[PDB]
Parts: C-alpha cells; structure tokens; sequence
C-alpha cells in the first residue's frame, strides 16, 4: 500500500514495482539461496515509448513475473536490459529476457565472469567501461564503472533526468549491519570505489541499493562504513 516492498509483502513467485521518480521505477522480488530468503532490486527507466531494464529479478520465473508486472503496471515494451554484475541476482533471467525479444547487455568483464560461473550470459558487450571512472551513455541512463567493490565488474547507473543513482550491489541499505555476500568482493578497494561514486554523482537525490530500501546519499558513506567493519 505505498511503502517500499519487502519479502513480507510480495506474494510467492511475484514481483512488485515502486515508483521512484517520473519515468523511473525499481523492481523488487524475492529469492532463496543457500536456504535463506532475500529481496533484491532492479531498475526500470522509461526510454520514450519503450523501457530500459536494469538487472533481472533473480531467477527465470521471477523475471517472467517481472515482465508480466511491467505489462500490467506500465504497459510499454522492455526493449533492452543491462546487467550490472555477473551474479544470479543480476543475470539470472537473461534467457527469459532474450526469449521475450529483449536485447541484453553487460560489460565484457561481466560476461566473462558469468560464463565462468555457469550463469546466464547477456548477449551484447558494453565497451568503454574497463577503467575505473569510465562512463558511457545507454539510452536514458549513464553507466559508470567505479572500480572493484562488491564484485570486480560492478557497474552503477545514473538517471540524469531524475538524479537517481542506482548503486546496485556495490551500495547497501542504511539498515544493513554487514557487507552482504562478499565472496567476490574487494573489501580493500570498495571504499575507494564508493568515494569515486560520491565524487562523480554529488547531486544524486535518491540512492538505490542492490538489496533493500532506497534512501539518499548517506547510503554511500554507510556502505563504506559497513565494509570497513566487515574487513576488520
Ligand atoms: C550471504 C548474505 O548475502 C546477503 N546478505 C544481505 C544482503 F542484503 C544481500 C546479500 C547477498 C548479495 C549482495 O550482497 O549483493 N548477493 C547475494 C547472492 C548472489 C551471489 C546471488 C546470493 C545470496 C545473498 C546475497
Ligand atoms: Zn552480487
Ligand atoms: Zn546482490
């Protein structure tokens, strides 16, 4: 009923959308992994009479449900998708997208890591993102590579029309007390990568983490703090 969706308010197998700004939504879904249940976020950005999708809904059936929820709530076609790193909460569902005619994209780094992991692999490679601080335009967003953080390949996404910063899994929600799933992280580089985000996007009004509740710019410093304490 208008609050940011959580596992307790998303019916089983379902996806919810949340309006972030004009022409910007997040998508929220639930998945189990190693016997625990987690929410995860992605983004939807209106691109004229089409939609750009950022990240899958973490799984094939969740991603099919995402497409249905978009049709119900928005009614514009998803034409392109970008995955912001190689983990299954970002690429799991890419095959569903591709069979629904969505063109799927990721950096070459992400595509290599996904292939090596046995995860689904986006079709198209996003060049121009291989050095930290790199940025490229992609429809109504800017893609930015801040350096290694949650993963070596993680990308962040900025929606300039709305000053929305989608941090993905490099950014944690304010209530978080741990650095999440760090198996592929660089805890030493992570603060430096966050500082790059902070420097590059000082006008961000909304910051969206990969998992949990959106907030403001404070999510960035909070993330650096949680990571530093995990590392120690
Ligand atoms: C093990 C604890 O993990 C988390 N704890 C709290 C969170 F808010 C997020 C995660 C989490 C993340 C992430 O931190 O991005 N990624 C995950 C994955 C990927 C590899 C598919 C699986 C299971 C959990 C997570
Ligand atoms: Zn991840
Ligand atoms: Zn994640």
């Amino acid at each position: 009923s208008g609050e940011y969706p959580t596992v307790n308010e998303i019916p089983v197998g379902e996806v919810r959308l949340y309006q972030i700004a004009d022409g910007v939504w997040s998508h929220i879904a639930t998945q189990s992994f190693d016997g625990a249940v987690y929410p995860s976020n992605g983004l939807i950005v209106r691109d004229g009479d089409e939609l750009l999708l950022i990240d899958t809904a973490w799984g094939a059936k969740n991603t099919a449900a995402l497409l249905a929820e978009i049709e119900k709530q928005i009614g514009l076609p998803v034409t392109r998708a970008v995955s912001t790193h190689f983990h299954d909460d970002r690429v799991g569902g890419v095959d569903v997208l591709r069979a629904a005619g969505v063109a799927t994209y990721a950096s070459p780094s992400t595509r290599r890591l996904a292939e090596a992991e046995g995860n689904e692999i986006p079709t198209h490679s996003l060049e121009g993102l291989s050095s930290s601080g790199d940025a490229v335009r992609f429809g109504p967003v800017e893609l930015f590579y801040p350096g290694a953080a949650h993963s070596t390949d993680n990308l962040v996404v900025y929606v300039p029309s709305a000053n929305v910063l989608y941090g993905g899994c490099a950014v944690h929600e304010l209530s978080s007390t741990s650095a999440g799933n760090v198996a592929d992280a660089d805890l030493a580089e992570w603060p430096t990568s966050v500082e790059r985000i902070q420097k590059h996007y000082p006008e961000a009004e909304v910051v969206i983490p990969g998992h949990g509740l959106p907030g403001g710019l404070d999510l960035l410093q909070h993330t650096a703090n949680v990571v530093k304490a995990h590392k120690n």
